């Protein structure tokens, strides 16, 4: 009747077909409802996942718990909330990958259209080479060298630190000071110890090196003067030829020579021997000299230039009876040579009457004498008698 | 003839069929045309997307625009250009994921074989472990530490810089020299103010520190000398005992110290008052020696050396009619004692005759004179005369 | 009769169907085979792969190798060896897109619970904001800035580097001493050259600078003094009224001026040209002072304080008979003055009779004198006579 089908015209079939050979089709397969294959699938060049209302899904099934089979199932979902009305409408389109208990990542285009990939872990890549931007929030590793265009900055006052052996150096800015720092031996990481290398006052820039300091190739102060607590040992270049070397620009300007060789000693000035002598009127002791005695020394030098120099050489004694004596001598540069060594008069070394022209106080010589008023011999007065062109002996008392 | 489908042999069907009830299959559905359905739809293990010669994807739909749906509907695309495609012929194998406006990323195969995956923004990981190399083009900003295992290098002038609180510092290299500068309060990421703390020439290693300098515990010139603007303060550890004091390996060098306290300056050498008195014979004065009077002083120490040391002390007037006197002496190492303090004749100083064994100028007495020629007593010169075996006078 | 299939109840076919027209289905589709579309394929909201054993995947095609074609066949496939029995069980679910050659990347969650993104070459992002850790073990090349929050720390000897124009500077922790370095010009990355302008010592913290230092705006030495090798210039602020200026507090301490102009040199004293006398009796010369003369000399001042303060001018001789002249003064806080300068005694410059109050020696005058025991003249000793109260003479031969 037409309770059987046509293979001639369009036909509605109310009963349900079971297939058990090959269906081949060679026009649109068109359904309302769901495909099922219990074997693999297959289609050309695109797959479309329709969307009425939900978003749309793939499902990786994870299968029974054996084999190379997965522990969760997966999915990837392309969703948003832009039309949604919640608190956040700004995860406009989002590619989403993950299992059953989270996403592993997503890509997403914002709301203000650019693209974020997240995700939710440690990316493992081999090179990174990025065109913008980098953050990382938490510590940071390398490897190897790291180059940078521009500056380094660090916002912690420990901020550059070389560790290398059993020592961390650091450089500290603590908002007062910049310091130069290190560690205790073994404590490469951690604070400070009690040394302070160097400091900078971030306020005046003033610097305090707090350990000592050497420096070699000569130091110059162009300003402000120098302060020295305790002492300063300012050493000369001992030479052999000391005794007549022209100074030069290294060698002009203050020091001291302990000159301890004989070689060179026997060539400057000596000491000299003394001996008390007693006035016999009076009882007072003078010193008469005697005998030079070379003795070692110290030579010190004074002056800044060629034309403005002078040196001092003090003996001092190395023997029981050894004294000491000072003796001066200036450079003088439209001769090229240095002034003869005189000798300083002090109490030590006093002026002799034959050095200056004056009476010995007694046994003395001389060519002549006058007297005005008396002389005086013994008991008897010699005094003018102008009156009778002579002189008169007045035996006193 | 029959024209209805037999159930028993293989059939043409040239009628569209609708099929109303669930239909079961056993054996394979082959079909050269398309399929869509408005349900879901699963198959066992394996989808493939076949490629006769454009390239394969899958897209996923927007919907309308209301619920949880996507704003753009998206895709992934496997091409590549090495076959074709304008210009460029590296991208061997793309799987590009992405919207209507543009890819979000891809990963490829390049023609050489290397593997990029590509991200068209912000990558947004937790940790990221990377075994090979990094290049950041733009600017890094890191929350903790950055340790490296090699050197940190720096390009830019201005290379390193700490900031806390009000300042920062910098060490900058401009190609000429090598400064260490700080930046004015609340400028901390800015240029130098006008501070010159220190710098290195960088062809010579030459150090300018340029702010002062303070030292603890030292210095050492090993060579090249030191040449001071304008003056040395070279400050002696003064003491109870520096009239006795021995030197020892600290105290040798040059020094001063102002010994201003009578409880020391009673001990050393005062100056001597003096007189002017004038000799009748000739109108020249000359200075007559008084009383030592102490007197605060600076005692100054030359020499470097346990051997090689000595002092002079000048004392300085604190009163109206104080005069000022120098005095000498020299540390003598093998006695282990001091010289005694002995005065230095000077202008304001003058030795005395008693000092020297002089006779006085005047009102004199001693032992014997001889004189060779003749002596005066007022106009009549007193003479030998041989023959006679005694004196003569002569007058004028 | 059941030779053809029935159109209103159910129907097993076992002919192979071929249907030549668009099939239109409004219930589901159930196979237990698979399916092949020559076409494309949709289907709403979702796909899902089923798994029965083995692990799930799509497969995109690589197609002839012509137009828009990739070179490689690639896939997604969901996986794990969590369930395989193997040496690693660790890889729970995985994520893994992939050609022919290799993976291209994956995701995975291990046992652990933790999530991977590996990348199998290059990631190339534009913007990194990574909230957790960094480890990177290569090389790091960054094109602008470098900020951290926390501290920079290089285990690397040569620890930091600032390189512009022909030059590198660097610290190097030598795990020693710490060096501050340069490089030979155009060596900018390599090694340190011969030049030493600071290191550290990193157990003392002592500093040397080898290669010189100036210092500007004053410099003090706290503690542990001074020693120089191998002068010290002092070199004083010379003014026009250095015979009259009064200390400052910026003026005391220790100089040298050389005083080379005759507008100053002219208010100092002078030397004295000397003249030689001889004893008539001994013959033994002695000098005394001619014509003073103004010189050029080197003014040095010595002492600390505002009381503590004196000077020494040593003049110095730029013509033939231009002899050295040694003078001294204290400065006087409380009188507001210099004392005048006084002439120091020494050989070249020696006390005068005159200067002292003593006789000389020759050609003497005064007023009176006492003899106690002789007087001689020529060959006549005049003594004592006290028994016949006078004196007597007696010829020596």
């Amino acid at each position: 009747p037409s309770q059987f089908i046509r293979r001639d015209i369009a036909q509605t079939v109310n009963g349900s077909l079971t297939l058990t050979q090959q269906t081949n089709l060679s026009a649109p397969l068109v359904s309302s409802s769901t495909g099922e294959f219990g074997g693999s699938l297959a289609a050309n060049r695109t797959f479309t996942i329709r969307n009425t209302g939900a978003p749309t899904s793939i499902v990786f099934e994870k299968g029974p718990a054996s084999g190379a089979n997965p522990a969760q199932s997966m999915s990837i979902r392309v969703w948003g909330n832009q039309f949604g009305g919640g608190s956040d409408t700004t995860r406009s389109t989002v590619f989403e990958v993950g299992d059953d208990t989270s996403h592993h990542f997503y890509s997403q285009r914002n709301k203000d259209g650019n693209i974020a990939f997240n995700i939710n872990g440690t990316v493992m890549p081999i090179n990174i080479n990025a065109s913008g931007l980098m953050n990382v929030n938490g510590t940071a590793t390398f490897g190897r060298s790291v180059t940078a265009n521009g500056e380094f900055i660090s916002k912690s006052a420990n901020a550059f630190r070389a560790i290398n052996g059993d020592y961390g150096f650091f450089i500290r800015n603590d908002a007062s000071n910049t310091y130069f720092l290190l560690t205790a031996a073994g404590d490469q990481t951690g604070g400070f110890n009690g040394l302070r290398p160097l400091l900078i006052n971030n306020q005046s820039g003033q610097i305090t090196i707090g350990e000592g300091l050497i420096i070699a190739k000569g130091v110059t102060i162009n300003s402000g003067g120098l302060t020295v607590n305790s002492r300063i040992r300012s050493q000369g270049t001992k030479t052999s030829d000391l005794y007549t070397r022209a100074p030069t620009s290294d060698t002009v300007g203050f020091w001291s020579i302990d000159i301890n060789d004989s070689a060179t000693y026997n060539q400057f000035p000596g000491y000299f021997k003394m001996v008390e002598k007693t006035n016999e009127v009076t009882g007072l002791p003078y010193l008469e000299r005697g005998e030079e005695v070379k003795s070692p020394g110290t030579l010190t030098q004074f002056g800044n230039t060629l034309d403005s120099l002078y040196q001092d050489w003090i003996t001092y004694p190395t023997t029981p009876e050894a004294r000491t004596t000072r003796w001066t001598r200036t450079w003088q540069k439209t001769k090229n040579s240095w002034s003869s060594f005189v000798q300083v008069f002090d109490g030590g070394n006093p002026p002799q009457p034959s050095d200056i022209g004056a009476l010995p106080s007694d046994n003395a010589t001389m060519g002549n004498l006058t007297i005005r008023d008396f002389l005086r011999i013994g008991n008897v007065r010699i005094v003018p008698d102008p009156v009778n062109k002579t002189v008169k002996f007045e035996w006193v008392e």
